[PDB]
């Protein structure tokens, strides 16, 4: 159907949106510095199990996420991957672990989460420390495009569905000014986006970390926004 | 909660919240770069008429505001004051004017609105050109504390109810980082806030331009956020 928005999702609730066969986004909302933001993650069917990409931004949301998954899909979440160290990606990992989910992230992400004081995924994703690195993880490919929104941000591609989940390294088209860039590498971000373009030029659905999905034109859009921020005054 | 938040307010709709006898805030929402922000204005009864402080941030919202006022309160809005030149304060002035509301702002605000290509209130408020200047305007006192969020920003005090409307010069507590300060005077903002404290030490209610009301604590909170931003937090 049409993608759910912040005004449709009370804080504490989670919506699912089926993108293709065996692939959903999950959408949640969270209060953040005097505003409410939407936030996307991904769900990918993994045989008779589910692979989860990112938490629902907090413990309460992540418990709600698991309940909504049980209601709409009814298959067990067995593994989760967090795509960088911020709380909209790892906040809720403890809830996932308590539910029996094996939680994963790169050593970079685990390292930074610990420094920040955020929840730490249990298992390490090896083979992703160098820009351009790709590793298979069941029904998806994990890709480290280089530093962008954060130094550790990963993107996730679902080859069966041509779905590219860009996480917070990719902006929705509606967003024409930079988001939180305190941990960003502005100098490298466009270069990292071009790596994504070069590695997944066949992508048909592109899912930003926050907001409305689109196609590959989200990449150049993000670069345009990032470059404009870079040139601020 | 009690005070309404963005989750309780569909975009295009407006809520009224009675603060004290004959004093309400009006709350609306608007999209800003993929996120939704709440926004406050004020309504003050003056006899059998109403004084409006600030639009509801746009033509559609401001129409909804007038309809909600007539539905809930049922007294005519005869005058409106915009507290600075940004769209969330003058956006909807044309709607007000068309509806027979006399619109006001300082000459400074009117000029800046014009340069910005925004809607321009009809009438000019004298006696507010120097920091520390105050004038009575019906049931309120208008106060120019000096440059802060903008060089023209006004604050409004309702002496009958000890209600201080700080507009966007005052941040809500949940806001711990500076917002849009493109037009701000960061150097003078703390000094301007101190003028507010000095003039209205007896204030019991403090309404920020966006978000939850509180007490006079919101002033020093705002000063802390501004000084941190000044020092590149
Ligand atoms: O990804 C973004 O750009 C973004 C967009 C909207 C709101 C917040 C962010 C954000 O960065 C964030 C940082 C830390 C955190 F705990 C949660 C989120
Ligand atoms: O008052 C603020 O700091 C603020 C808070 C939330 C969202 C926007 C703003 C804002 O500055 C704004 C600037 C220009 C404009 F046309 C409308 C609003
Ligand atoms: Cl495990
Ligand atoms: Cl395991
Ligand atoms: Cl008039
Ligand atoms: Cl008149
Ligand atoms: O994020
Ligand atoms: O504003
Ligand atoms: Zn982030
Ligand atoms: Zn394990
Ligand atoms: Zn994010
Ligand atoms: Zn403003
Ligand atoms: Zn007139
Ligand atoms: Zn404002």
């Amino acid at each position: 159907g049409e993608y759910p928005t912040v005004s449709e999702i009370p804080v504490g609730e989670v919506r699912l949106y089926q993108i293709a066969d065996g692939v959903w986004s999950h959408i949640a909302t969270q209060s953040f510095d005097g505003a409410v933001y939407p936030s996307n993650g991904l769900i990918v069917r993994d045989g008779d199990e589910l692979l989860l990409i990112d938490t629902a931004w907090g413990a309460k949301n992540t418990a709600a996420l698991l309940a909504e998954i049980e209601k709409q899909i009814g298959l067990p979440v067995t593994r989760a991957v967090s795509t960088h160290f911020h709380d909209d990606r790892v906040g809720g990992v403890d809830v996932l672990r308590a539910a029996g989910v094996a939680t994963y992230a790169s050593p970079s992400t685990r390292r930074l989460a610990e420094v920040e004081g955020n929840e730490i995924p249990t298992h390490s994703l090896e083979g992703l420390s160098s820009s351009g690195d790709a590793v298979r993880f069941g029904p998806v490919e994990l890709f480290y495009p280089g530093a962008a929104h954060s130094t550790d941000n990963l993107v996730v591609y679902v080859p069966s569905a041509s779905v590219l989940y860009g996480g917070c390294a990719i902006y929705e088209l509606s967003r024409t000014s930079a988001g939180n860039v305190a941990d960003a590498d502005l100098a490298e971000w466009p270069t990292s986006i071009e790596r994504i373009q070069q590695h997944y030029p066949e992508a048909q659905f592109v899912i930003p970390g926050h907001g409305l999905p689109g196609g590959l034109d989200l990449l150049k859009h993000t670069t345009n926004v990032v470059k404009a921020h870079t040139n601020r005054s």
